[PDB]
């Protein structure tokens, strides 16, 4: 058993939709929104600078549901006789509201409020008589349905959930909570709080504990997911980027231009304390002397811990007008050892990236340019190269060290390095004539794997000597693209991975890899 | 899981007995040495098969095989080779071994060899506790497999050696005679022991009988087998029907069981599960159940349990050796006699395996009620897949259309009509609820319980005849309905209760991507 008692307050159901009194034309004709066909088309709406609404199956998905709203009529109309003008304009002047600045702070700061009052409310659990946190209690509004960007799906409405389509799991005696639940169960071999379907998809949604595995496993295949997302749109956000560098807020201009670097060299914020990264460059430690600006190119020295050198460039070439500005308005004044991005934190970049896709992090970009460059480099090898478990396990990791290098994971070379390259030559050469001298069947082959497995192994010890690729391999590349590579090749992909690294991507045996997979067999 | 654990190790593979023969390459006689041999005698035991026709096949298994003869021959085709000498010699003893007074000594072998190494090795002792070992001898080398597409299909199997085996087993048990190359002390861990396959890299596990694991195993591998009958199908229809012509009158019979599975997906009617022993089978077959008529074969079966099985079978595009089969049998016989004389499940799937190696009646049955449901649910516009209850709705009429022809029919249950009334009964009162709805909360409950109600309700008069569980827990692809989930977006466990999704856990981290490409089309 996993619980004798559990207490909880139940899940947060979404606020009802606000009305706004807009209008549609069909074939020419008006025709004034009801509630549920109003909160259709504005969510139809806030998509219409998006890829998605000229998807041809997002369109008749999305109608799919939309013109159920309207029994008896319209019953055959496609997505090119309706105007959706005066919801656009409404979620223009949405957006000419966030344009002030202090309208912005407002919002935030009561949204923030609510949130805070919330999660007390809700945010928490007794089980065991120990109060935990509850990860996921809130249940999110309709919407529109989205996948990984080809799902069948995409396009769909996401009905309302309510109290009544959702289950509690409780003590036996354990108060009920307020609400109309559809019912209480007493399971005491779940560690779940709450659960429904979903309205759409018929999967079971769960509500979990803070810091459990399933919660762990959900949000770090959801990271990885929103960077296979990213894929599809890499063109829109960078022009959203440049957007930014046109601002005529400052704060706005710097954390634009700090983005900008996360798209053109992988450089973190700064500010992330975990330690495998907070000795690598990032864009809070950069400096004046870190920094010189030429006509061609920008320039980039960074001297780090056991003075490990990290020098990259950008081209400034066919580029705006205003990465170069905002550089020279950051730089202006500025002696050596002084900051040059002094209004930047994770929160503030983080923002700014969720304004232009919602959810959209550092971490899921740098994610998203990491697992790019593996599948890039694996999409390259001919299968006729990879001729044995060992040399499957070579070609993968020189693509995790080309991620490395994208991602600015430079390190001082190990402390016995040229010693241990000696001993692997030495080694590989012993071990070269001991299959010349092995006679029978059974020696000669087990000679040939252990010599196979070290003269890779040597030419890997080498070309890694300046680069951490863990670093890489836990956080930022997607361990679907190996489990794809093993399809593809037919070998054992989980000896990528340490036995830590397995439990963290146990998801990564269920999910599908035919995105990626699709990719190598083109 | 354990504290003590004490085990003798794993039979390692006998070695491989040399038969001095020889190839031609180019027109140059090459004596092979004893892993040349070895090799080339694995490829001719497939000389009648499809794979050695596959390039991708002949190329995976070249690469393994020229890298045996010391840097010649490394650019040969398999056009360039004459495997004739060891053509000859499988055939050879491929027309000993079917010879009955060569099969009295064949097991004169089998009944003592085989117990002398299992009472070594294929026992356990854990916590003082007699266990049986599920797989405890090591395979031979040889080519790899997989399911018709494995881009390593052809490759060689490397020789496995005690040296690259792990012996997990207790701190002070006694380390069991061999020169294993690591011993291990994992009590959060049943299996015995554990190697790297020498091919693909994946670790192999040897387990004890009845667990879950060796289940999980034993499961997969019928459906393999299923999906890989896909690819031979039209040779065993072929061989069938050449069996039907033979001059042997034990084989016409054999065969015309193997047709019957075939054309009405009958079980051979001597497995004892309950599940399917009251349903007709080939040895309960009797003269007064078929009639052969002009254009047909009417069949027809009252089982123990008042239940009627009816079928016929058009002889318009026939061959005439099934009329000719079945007129041998029935020709002067009473109406109660039966019509197959001497049919068990082993002279049945011995004339399949001679076809395809490992092919039984259960799997050709599984192979056939797979098929059935992936046809159903291909047939389907996926537009007309509209929510998850019609999802559901489809996926369990296509398991009806696998019931149905497996024969799994049954007595009605015993309240049919009633429960038939109250379905009706519910449609009428929840389109009342949907006509006086108010609020859209209230529109959108009351409408989604409605399509549930109509469709549980359609459902319910179509499964009235016929036990779906039957095929869905032991002949339907698992794989196939993942796969249909996948493909329109709905939640494919609800199909399963939660025994199945116990019994078919194998599922999750298995590909559909054979499946999933037969519907993208």
């Amino acid at each position: 058993v996993k619980w004798r008692t559990l207490v909880h307050n139940g899940v947060a159901l979404p606020p009802p939709y606000q009305p706004k009194g807009l209008s549609i034309k069909i074939r020419g004709e008006t025709v004034k929104l009801d509630p549920l066909q109003e909160e259709m088309a504005y969510a139809w709406a806030l998509k219409k600078d998006t890829p998605y609404v000229q998807d041809p199956v997002f369109q008749k998905n999305f109608l799919t549901d939309f013109l159920k709203t309207f029994n008896g009529r319209f019953q055959d109309v496609t997505i090119n006789e309706i105007d959706f003008s005066e919801v656009y304009e409404y979620v223009e002047r949405e957006r000419q509201l966030k344009a002030d600045k202090e309208y912005r702070k407002k919002i935030s700061a009561e949204r923030k409020r609510l949130r805070e009052e919330l999660k007390a409310r809700y945010g928490w659990a007794e089980m065991d008589g120990k109060r935990f946190e509850i990860a996921n209690w809130m249940v999110e509004p309709p919407g529109i349905f989205m996948g990984r960007g080809n799902h069948p799906l995409r396009g769909r409405w996401k009905p309302r959930v309510y109290e009544e389509d959702i289950t509690l799991n409780l003590g036996e005696d354990a108060p009920v909570p307020p609400g109309n639940w559809g019912q209480i169960v007493h399971d005491h071999d779940s560690m779940w709080l709450a659960r429904w379907d979903d309205k759409l998809t018929g999967k079971e949604k769960y509500v979990w504990l803070s810091d459990t595995a399933d919660i762990k496993q959900k949000r770090d295949k959801s990271k990885y997911d929103k960077a296979e997302m990213l894929e599809n749109h890499i063109d829109r956000v960078r022009e959203k980027i440049f957007k930014g560098l046109r601002s005529k807020e400052p704060k706005m201009r710097e954390i634009a231009l700090a983005c900008y670097l996360i798209d053109r060299l992988a450089m973190r914020v700064g500010d992330e304390k975990d330690p495998d990264e907070a000795d690598t460059v990032g864009a809070t430690t950069l400096r004046v002397e870190h920094v010189k600006l030429l006509e061609d190119r920008i320039e980039f020295d960074f001297l780090g811990k056991d003075s490990v050198r990290w020098q990259k460039s950008i081209d400034l070439r066919n580029e705006p007008p205003e990465v170069r500005q905002v550089f020279e308005e950051l730089l202006e004044g500025k002696k050596e050892g002084d900051q040059i991005f002094q209004n930047i934190n994770s929160r503030h970049v983080n923002r700014f990236l969720g304004k232009i896709v919602k959810g959209l992090t550092a971490k899921v970009f740098r994610t998203y340019i990491a697992t790019k460059i593996v599948k890039d480099f694996l999409a390259a090898i001919p299968r006729e190269k990879v001729t044995s478990q060992e040399k499957f396990i070579y070609y993968a990791k020189l693509a995790n060290l080309k991620a490395a290098e994208a991602l600015n994971h430079k390190r001082a070379p190990p402390k016995n390095w040229e010693q241990s390259i000696q001993k692997k030559e030495e080694r590989v050469k012993k071990l070269m004539q001991q299959l010349r001298e092995a006679e029978s069947e059974k020696k000669k082959a087990r000679i040939a794997e252990r010599l196979e497995k070290a003269e890779l192994n040597l030419d890997l010890a080498v070309k890694v000597r300046d680069y951490n690729l863990a670093t890489s391999l836990r956080n930022y590349i997607d361990p679907r693209v190996y489990k794809a590579w093993g399809r593809y090749t037919g070998y054992e992909w989980r000896k990528i991975y340490t036995a830590s690294l397995l439990r963290k991507f146990k998801w990564v045996e269920k999910a599908s890899v035919k995105h990626v997979l699709q990719y190598f067999a083109e």
